Order: C-alpha cells, then structure tokens, then sequence
C-alpha cells in the first residue's frame, strides 16, 4: 500500500516504542506516538549533533557529512547562531510578500502547458518547475546552474547511494556553492544568497564553510519535498477529486486543506534521528545515554488518538497541528514558504485541469521507496 507509511518501520505496528536496526545495524528506539514524538523533539536531552559518538544518520549518504554537517545537525550554540543568519528571511510576514510572485510562477507554468497534449508527467512538468523556480529565485541561483543543483540534490536525498558516493555529491555541491560565497557579484541584489554573503558572512558571524552549509541546506531542503508534496497531493486529487470541492466552494478553507495534505503525505518518511545525551525516560522506555532514537513523523501524523480515522484524507478534520515539519528547535525553517507554495499551486492546477486523472495504474507509479523523502519519480496524468 503506497499511500500508507507503515512499511518503513514495520516493528511499530506492534509497539509505540519499537527497537529497530538502522541502515548500518545501529540499534534505535522508534517512537510512533504523536505525544511521544513531540516530547522527544522538544527535549534538550535528544541531540542533533552528529559529532557525537554513535550518531547515526538514517542514510549512508548523509552519514558522510557527520563530522562537518550543516546546521540541521548541530545543537547550541552553533545551531542558534547559524539558523539565526537566515531566520528573518523565512518569517511568515516576509514570505507572505512573495505570494504574488509565487502565484505568477504557477500561472506561467500552467500557461506553458495550456496547449500541450496529455499525458504529462506532472512532477517534471508542474511540481518541480514551480517549486524549483520559487526557491532558486529566492536564493538568486543563475538559471544556467539549476540543472546541476537538481542532479546534486537527487544524489543527496538518495537512500541507496553509498557513504562514499554521498561524500562525492556533497563535494561537488560544496565546490559550486563556495564559488558564490567567494564571488557573489553576479547574483541579484535582492537575493537571499547575496544578502547572506554581504551581511552575516561579511560581518564575520559565520565562516566561509558554514556559509556553504547554510546555502547547501536551503538548496537540498528547498524544493524537493515541496515538489513531492504537490505531486502526492495530485495523486490524492486523481483518486478522490470530489474531496477537493473545497477549492471551488470554500476557498477560505484552502490553508486547512494544505495542512491535512501535509499530515497525510508526511514526505519525511524515515522520521527524524536524535541521540540521547543522558539516560531519559519517554513513553515508558528508558533511552540510554549515547543511544539513537527515531521520531517517526509519518506515524505520529496518523496516531488515531489524535487524528481519528487517520488513514483517511479528511479536509473537515478538527484542526490539530501535524508534525510533518518536525517540532522544537529544528522545526522546518522553510515551512512558511512551503505552505504558500502548496496553497497557490494545488488549487491553481485543480482549477485549470479539474479532469486530471492518473494516466497509469496506481500500482505502476514509481514511488520514492529508494529516497530519504517520499513522493514519485514520475507522475503520468491525463485530462
Ligand atoms: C513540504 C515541504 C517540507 C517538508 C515536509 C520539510 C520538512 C522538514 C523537517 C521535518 C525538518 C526538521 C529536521 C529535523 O528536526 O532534524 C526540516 C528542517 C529544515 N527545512 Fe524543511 N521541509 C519542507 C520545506 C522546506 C523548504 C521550502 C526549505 C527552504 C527553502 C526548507 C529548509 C529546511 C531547513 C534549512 C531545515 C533545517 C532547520 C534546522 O535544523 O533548524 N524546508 N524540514
Ligand atoms: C536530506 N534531508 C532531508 O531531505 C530532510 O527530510 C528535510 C531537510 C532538508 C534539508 C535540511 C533540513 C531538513 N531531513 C529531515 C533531513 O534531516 C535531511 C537533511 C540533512 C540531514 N543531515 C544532513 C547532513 C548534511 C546535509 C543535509 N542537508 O540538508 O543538505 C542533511
């Protein structure tokens, strides 16, 4: 069943706190309860510092960066400092100002397809163009460089690439970003990368390589999950288009509809790894100092004690906040941007192409079982 997340940590079907083996055999406790997952993610005893002995990334590719990771794998003081360099960019009030530009990106992509015959791969023809243009323009990345970055991101997010293969993709990506930090003069004045490089970095608030790290995370984080969420949401539309009547009849409920999609399609499918810094009791288990845990976001998001009939996509749910963007100090810095993109893209394409249906059988879609984040590798649609 590809629209349910239960195949990832099958041990969790039996225990809300399940002992499992990670990619390299390292033991971990997987927490699948909503309240437990929030507890873990907000507790200072569960570290994100990949420099700690035994810290295990959930893929080998990411393991390659554990000795010098970007800020997602730090605790304070570095975490606060490094996130602080770009935090202001991502405040909802600032991101809201980009809504008109985002709406025009969406419109332009749809206009581009207006005379194109189906079937179309809506990942490559819609979701990726929207999401990648949105972030790459925010960042200031030259149009000519975007294909390379796209290839690098795929490598970074692979759950099948080896640790050595991962090290190589990160080198390529890091060398590219480094060139921009050294010489940002061709980048637009109104760009996040130029502001970072001529602001905090010029003011010596973080190093050259830390600057690379911050930019790297925004490229890796900045469109792939958004594009995948758009795509999965279009699978949901194709299967049950009547549920999306909200888009037409009650447009004020679109933000809520987007939240339910983020709950249902928790694309951070492996959950979030943490390491205990001391012995900690949570959810009736004692996690020992130096041992790994996983906060299983997709499962927390289908905890029936919080979300009744959790396997149903239901846009009339009582509103409870999901944990699709994580929780606590690392909670997705990009979440406001993702939300604006989803709110603008999904309704627009449904309005333009309300007859959208899968062009192939659901079982023939290539789901992203081989990536750190879920979605589909291609989404053939007809109308
Ligand atoms: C639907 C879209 C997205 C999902 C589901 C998503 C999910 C996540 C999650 C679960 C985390 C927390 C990781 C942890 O605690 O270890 C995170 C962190 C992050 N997200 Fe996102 N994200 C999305 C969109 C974006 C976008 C659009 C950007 C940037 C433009 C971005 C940038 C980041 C960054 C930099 C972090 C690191 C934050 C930190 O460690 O303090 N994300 N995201
Ligand atoms: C790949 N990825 C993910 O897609 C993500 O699902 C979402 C995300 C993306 C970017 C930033 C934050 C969150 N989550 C939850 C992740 O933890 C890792 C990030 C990561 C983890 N360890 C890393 C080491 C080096 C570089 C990166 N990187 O982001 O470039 C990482």
């Amino acid at each position: 069943s590809p629209l349910e997340p239960y195949h990832i940590y099958p041990e969790a079907k039996s225990c809300p706190v399940a002992k499992v083996g990670l990619w390299n055999g390292t033991p971990a406790h997987v927490f699948s309860g909503y309240e437990d997952v929030r507890t873990v993610l907000q507790d200072r005893r569960f570290s994100s510092d990949s420099r700690r002995p035994n810290f295990t990334e959930l893929t080998p590719t990411l393991q390659s960066q554990a000795a010098a990771p970007p800020f997602v794998r730090t605790d304070n003081p570095d975490h606060r400092r490094l996130r602080g360099t770009i935090a202001r960019e991502f405040l909802p009030k600032h991101i809201e100002l980009l809504r008109p530009a985002i709406r025009e990106i969406v419109q332009g992509v749809l206009d581009g397809l207006a005379e194109t015959a189906p079937p179309q791969d809506m990942l490559e023809a819609f979701a990726v163009p929207v999401a990648s243009a949105t972030v790459f323009r925010l960042l200031g990345i030259p149009a000519e460089d975007r294909a390379l970055l796209t290839r690098c991101v795929k490598g970074v997010v692979s759950a099948v690439g080896s640790e050595d293969e991962g090290a190589e993709v990160f080198r390529t990506l890091g060398e590219y970003i480094g060139g921009l930090v050294q010489d940002p003069s061709e980048l637009p004045e109104d760009s996040l990368i130029r502001r970072l490089v001529t602001g905090p970095y010029q003011e010596k608030q973080l190093t050259f390589h830390e600057t690379i790290g911050v930019i790297l995370m925004l490229i890796v984080g900045g469109y792939d999950t958004t594009a995948s969420t758009i795509s999965l949401s279009l699978v949901s539309y194709a299967l049950q288009p009547e549920k999306f009547s909200v888009v037409h009849e009650h447009p004020e409920r679109i933000p809520l509809l987007v939240e339910e999609l983020l709950r249902y399609h928790t694309v951070s499918q492996l959950g979030l790894g943490r390491i205990a810094t001391e012995d900690v009791e949570v959810g009736g288990v004692t996690v020992r100092a130096g041992q790994m845990v996983v906060a299983a976001l997709p499962l927390a998001n289908r905890d029936e004690s919080v979300f009744p009939n959790p396997d149903e996509l239901d846009f009339d749910r009582p509103s409870v906040p999901h944990v699709g963007f994580g929780y606590g100090p690392h909670q997705c810095v990009g979440q406001a941007l993702a939300r604006v993109e989803l709110q603008e893209a999904i309704p627009a394409v449904i309005r333009r192409l309300p007859g959208m249906r899968l062009a192939c059988a659901l079982e023939d879609l290539p789901f992203r079982h081989d990536m750190a984040t879920y979605g589909i590798h291609e989404l053939p649609m007809t109308w």
